[PDB]
């Protein structure tokens, strides 16, 4: 069933090249350390999928999606807020990670 083991993640940066801020997430499973890139919408897709499958509380919520043009602003606060959310996600699944979360953590949004 659940066979992916525990992972740790931190938001270590972000970038805004085009339209949407992209977040840089450092991940480790104890064997390797790597980074993946995800946008807010990717976190929202992730979240909606976890809620629907009754794996997390509808109570826990990701950072509100920015309406309109993203700007290079409130970087520190946005990164921390995102990290708080992500680490709460991981703490909901001690020891063993749901397939969909493990997949999110291994591959960039554009892969």
């Amino acid at each position: 069933n659940l066979y992916f083991q525990s992972m740790e993640a931190r938001v270590v940066g972000s970038e805004l090249v085009d339209t949407y801020t992209v977040y840089i997430i450092q991940v480790t499973d104890g064997s390797h350390e790597w980074t993946v890139k995800h946008r807010y919408s990717d976190f929202h897709d992730l979240h909606e999928k976890l809620v629907a499958e009754r794996k997390i509380d509808k109570n826990l919520l990701p950072p509100k999606k920015i309406i309109g043009k993203n700007s290079r602003s409130l970087v520190e606060k946005r990164e921390k807020d995102l990290e708080v959310y992500l680490q709460k996600l991981l703490a909901a699944f001690p020891g063993v990670t749901p397939r969909v979360l493990a997949h999110f953590l291994h591959f960039h949004f554009y892969e």
